[PDB]
């Protein structure tokens, strides 16, 4: 469960992932791309 949103922070990735998974989002920023998991 990896998406394609450009980031430079995990709080730039908690924008698409909390629009997806709600509030149970494990939002990780590796390189400059976003991953959306679950808490």
């Amino acid at each position: 469960t990896i998406i394609n949103v450009k980031c430079t922070s995990p709080k730039q990735c908690s924008k698409p992932c909390k629009e997806l998974y709600g509030s149970s989002a494990g939002a990780k920023c590796m390189n400059g791309k976003c991953k959306c998991y679950n808490n």
